[PDB]
């Protein structure tokens, strides 16, 4: 298995990346009409779990370390299908902050999304570095939405996550939509879509679903509040070992945010070997803390 070892931008420390984060963050509050006004909150975060999600834990090929989105193979891919508006909101970020390697801002958009959106702290630790097109993993590494529970457990086996990371993880979903255009799939999962909060887990349970097909001729639940699950969301209500955790998210918003915190550092961070001297993660203040 290949060996990536994190390496600091060179001099730069926490003040650096707490700048990114503030760039991120006021352009977050700036662009707000994107998406019929969701903003660009969900697919930043999006965009931080597909770079992370190309992962194989067999052989450490994928994952966020390389920030090889930006090669025309990955960013091409059917599965990221909508993730160039991510891309293109953080390109004058980079463009401002040169310096920064591109996993390492893929991942801190995702950070700065999810804080921003009112959700938990995520530490995050910088030093990614770029590496060439030839490392670009191939397509068909991130998952299918129209399986069931057994794919969902065994397809995050590959990243190493368990089956409280996966229910943990899957939350998100309460972030943003699925466009038809982009993935087949129609509609939000919950009322506060750009505010980070438990409602997928509650929507899971609460809402009345039905089994119906969408215009590109997918199976998907819909109930009558105008909410959507994916087969493999609904999947962990049909499963009774995911359902267990979802009644707990459910009925603890805290145990929620500490675990997502913990499944979202962990995804970002799989494949990155950090120095036993490299700095502690950095938790950055949100614009709100800093009364900006
Ligand atoms: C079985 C695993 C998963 C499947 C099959 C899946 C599938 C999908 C699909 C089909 C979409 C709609 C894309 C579009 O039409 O624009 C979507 C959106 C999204 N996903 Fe997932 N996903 C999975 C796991 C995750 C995870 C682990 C996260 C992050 C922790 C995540 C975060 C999001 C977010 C935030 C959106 C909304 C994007 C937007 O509004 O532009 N998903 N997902």
């Amino acid at each position: 298995t290949l060996v990536h070892v994190a390496s600091v931008e060179k001099g730069r420390s926490y003040e650096d990346f707490q700048k990114v984060y503030n760039a991120i963050a006021l352009k977050l509050r700036e662009d707000d009409e994107y998406d019929n006004y969701i903003g660009y909150g969900p697919v930043l975060v999006r965009l931080a779990w597909h770079i992370s999600g190309t992962w194989d834990k067999h052989d450490n090929t994928g994952g966020s370390y390389g920030g090889t989105y930006r090669f025309k193979k990955e960013f091409n891919d059917p599965s990221n299908a909508g993730l160039q508006n991510g891309f293109k909101f953080l390109e004058p970020i980079h463009k401002e902050f040169p310096w920064i390697s591109s996993g390492d801002l893929f991942s801190l958009g995702g950070v700065t999304a999810v804080q921003e959106m009112q959700g938990p702290k995520i530490p995050w630790r910088c030093g990614r570095v770029d590496t060439p097109e030839d490392t670009t993993p191939d397509n068909g590494r991130l998952p299918d939405a129209d399986k069931d529970a057994g794919y969902v457990r065994t397809f995050f086996q590959r990243l190493n996550m368990n089956d409280r990371e996966v229910v943990a993880l899957m939350g998100a979903h309460a972030l943003g939509k699925t466009h038809l255009k982009n993935s087949g799939y129609e509609g939000p999962g919950g009322a506060a879509n750009n505010v980070f909060t438990n409602e997928f887990y509650l929507n899971l349970l609460n809402e009345d679903w039905k089994l119906e097909k969408n215009d590109a001729n997918n199976e998907q639940w819909d109930s009558k509040s105008g909410y959507m699950m994916l087969p493999t969301d609904y999947s962990l209500i049909q499963d009774p070992k995911y359902l267990s955790i979802v009644k707990e998210y459910a009925n603890d918003q805290d145990k929620f945010f500490k675990d997502f915190s913990k499944a979202f550092e962990k995804l970002l961070e799989n494949g990155i070997t950090f120095p036993k001297d490299a700095p502690s993660p950095f938790i950055f203040k949100t614009l709100e803390e800093q009364g900006l």
